[PDB]
C-alpha cells in the first residue's frame, strides 16, 4: 500500500495514502446532487437531474463525497429530493450502498454531505436534524469524532459533512456558513477553515474562471493541511425551462479534467461534479484522484 | 475534382463529385431545426434548441441541407420559428447567408427545406406559400427546374425542398406526404421515390435502431439513383420539461459517426443531425461526406 499505481484502482484509491493525512488535504472526487440518477433518463421528463448512474457506480468510479439532499416525511424517515420533487431514493438507501462499498473496500471512507432540501412534511414528529441524528446518525458506521479528521480514523466509516442546522450530536464536520451562489471562506471546526466555490448559476466563463481560481488558491496553499477546499464544477445557469446541467457538464468536465492533467498539481481540493460517467476524456474524477501522487 | 482528398475541404466537398450525379445519390449532411442557434445558449433559457452555431458555421462544416421552419407575419415577411417561439432569425437572413456561401464556394449547392412551422399571423396579404414564392422564391438564386435534380444544375444555387402545401411555382422538390414521428416511403416526383426516417420522439434504443436500419437500407440500395433517403438523427423524446435534444445528440452523433466509419459504406443518404460542432469524434457530418469517396 505504497505505490502511486494503487491510485489507479478506483475502488480502493485511498489505500496508498498515509493514515495521518487529514481528509481535507486529499484531493477527492464528489458528485453533485448524487441521488438524482433514477429520474435522469429524459423519458422521465424530469428536469434538474445531475447523474446518470447509481451510488455504487459513482463509488466504483472513485467518488467518495456525496451531496445528499433530504426531506423529512411524516413517517419519521428522510427521503432524497431535488427541490419539491421526490427522487425515489431514500437516505437509508444511500447509507446501505455506502455500507456495502465500505465492507468491500475497507481502505476507503465515504463523506456524506447532508442538507435539508425541502420543508418537512406536515405531521412530522420531530425536526429534520433530530430525526436524522436519532434514527440514522446514531449508527456506528458514522464517525463521531471531529477536528481535522484524518484518513486513518475515517477508513471504513461514513464521515458526515453537515449542511443542516440544529445539530445536537458530535461527529464529522460541523455545519457552517454557506452563502448562496458564491465562493466564500469561513470556519468549520476549531482546527479547520474552509473555502468553497459554489457559484451554481453564474455564466459559463465566470464558472470556469471560478473553478480555476479556486484550484489555484488550493495549489498555492497545497501543504496547509488545516484548510479545506471544496470546488463544485457543476453549473445550472437558468431556472427549469432549460435543463442545462448536462450541457454545461459536457464542456466543463473535459475542460477542467484537462486543466488538471496539464498542470499536474499536487492538490486540487474536493472536486464535486455533475455526471460521473466514462464519456469524456480526460475523466475529471480520475485526474482529481491522480493529484494525490504527492501523498504516496 | 479528381481526388477523394478534396472531400476533406468541408467548404467545397461537392467540388470533386461528378456533375451528372443526382443530389439524391450524394450522401449529404444537414442540420435539424437549423435556425435555433440564437436561442441555444443556456443563458437564453429556451428549451428545444438544436444548434450552437450560425448558418455559415454549419455550411463551413459541410452541411448543405437546412431545415428551415417559418411563419408568415402581418408585415408579409417570413420569419423563423420553433412552434410559437420566435427564433430572432428571418428567412431573408438565411438566404443571404446561403448566397454568400455560394458566392465564396460556387462548387457547392444549398438545399433548403422549408416548412410552415406555425399558423400565419392574422392580417397577412396572402398565404405562406404565395408570400414565399412571390417575395423570396422568385430570386434567381433558387433553381427553378425539377425532376431528379443533378448536382451540375444545382451548383451555385439554392435547391428548394418543399415541406409546405399550396405551391404554385415550379422548382426544387415537390411537397410530399410527411406523416408524424414515423419512418415512411413515398414519391416526390415521377422520377424520385423517397424514404424518410423521422421518428423524433421515440425511445433512444428505437431511434438508434431506426437510424441504422434506414442507413442499412440506403447502403443496400446504394446504386438506386432514383431513390432519395433522408435520415434524421435528431431526437427530442420527453416533454419540453426535459430539454433532451442535446443529451441525445451527444450520444447519437458519435455512435452513428462511428458506425459509418467502421462500415465504410458507399452511401448513407441525407443525414440530418442536431448540434453540428467539433466536440465529438468521429464527426458525423464528416463521415457522411467521406461516404462519397466512391463517387469520385
Amino acid at each position: 500500500a505504497s505505490s502511486v499505481n494503487e491510485l489507479e484502482n478506483w475502488s480502493k484509491w485511498m489505500q496508498p495514502i498515509p493514515d495521518n493525512i487529514p481528509l481535507a488535504r486529499i484531493s477527492i472526487p464528489g458528485t453533485h446532487d448524487s441521488g438524482t440518477f433514477k429520474l435522469q433518463n429524459p423519458i422521465k421528463q424530469v428536469a434538474g437531474m445531475t447523474q446518470e448512474y447509481d451510488f455504487r457506480y459513482q463509488m466504483d468510479h472513485g467518488a467518495r463525497i456525496f451531496d445528499i439532499r433530504g426531506r423529512l416525511t411524516d413517517d419519521n424517515t428522510i427521503v432524497l429530493h431535488h427541490g419539491p420533487l421526490y427522487l425515489y431514493v431514500t437516505l437509508h438507501e444511500f447509507i446501505n450502498e455506502a455500507k456495502q462499498f465500505l465492507k468491500d473496500n475497507p481502505s476507503e471512507t465515504i463523506i456524506m454531505s447532508l442538507k435539508k432540501e425541502y420543508e418537512d412534511m406536515k405531521g412530522a414528529e420531530g425536526s429534520f436534524s433530530s430525526t436524522f441524528e436519532k434514527n440514522y446518525f446514531v449508527d456506528p458506521i458514522f464517525l463521531k469524532t471531529e477536528g481535522n479528521i484524518k484518513l486513518g480514523d475515517a477508513r471504513g466509516k461514513i464521515v458526515l459533512l453537515k449542511r443542516y442546522s440544529g445539530s445536537n450530536e458530535s461527529g464529522g464536520y460541523n455545519n457552517f456558513y454557506w452563502p448562496d451562489n458564491e465562493t466564500f471562506t469561513t470556519t468549520v471546526n476549531q482546527n479547520v477553515n474552509v473555502t468553497v466555490q459554489d457559484k451554481y448559476k453564474v455564466n459559463y466563463d465566470e464558472k470556469v474562471k471560478s473553478i480555476k481560481d479556486t484550484m489555484d488558491e488550493t495549489m498555492n496553499n497545497s501543504e496547509d493541511l488545516n484548510h479545506l477546499y471544496i470546488n463544485f464544477t457543476s453549473l445550472s445557469s437558468g431556472g427549469t425551462a432549460a435543463n442545462s446541467p448536462y450541457y454545461y457538464a459536457s464542456y466543463i468536465n473535459p475542460e477542467i479534467a484537462n486543466d488538471i492533467k496539464q498542470k499536474n498539481p499536487t492538490r486540487v481540493g474536493w472536486v464535486i461534479q455533475d455526471y460521473i460517467n466514462e464519456k469524456w476524456s480526460p475523466l475529471l474524477y480520475q485526474e482529481v484522484i491522480r493529484a494525490n501522487k504527492s501523498l504516496i
